[PDB]
């Protein structure tokens, strides 16, 4: 039931950052979205794609 969701955050500036969240699929994934959401103020809206069968989230922030 416990899994790891790896979130790779990519900003318009070309920089990147990675964070892993551990818990159930829903909880861990939700925490990744929440973190991305806190970064929207200074980084804009984000879109995302999934790799590794949904266990890797590649999140990209617009301008």
């Amino acid at each position: 039931e416990e899994v790891t969701i790896k979130a790779n955050l990519i900003f318009a500036n070309g920089s990147t950052q990675t964070a892993e969240f551990k818990g159930t699929f829903e909880k861990a994934t939700s925490e990744a979205y929440a973190y991305a959401d806190t970064l929207k103020k200074d980084n804009g809206e984000w879109t995302a794609d999934v790799a590794d069968k949904g266990y890797t989230l590649n999140i990209k922030f617009a301008g």
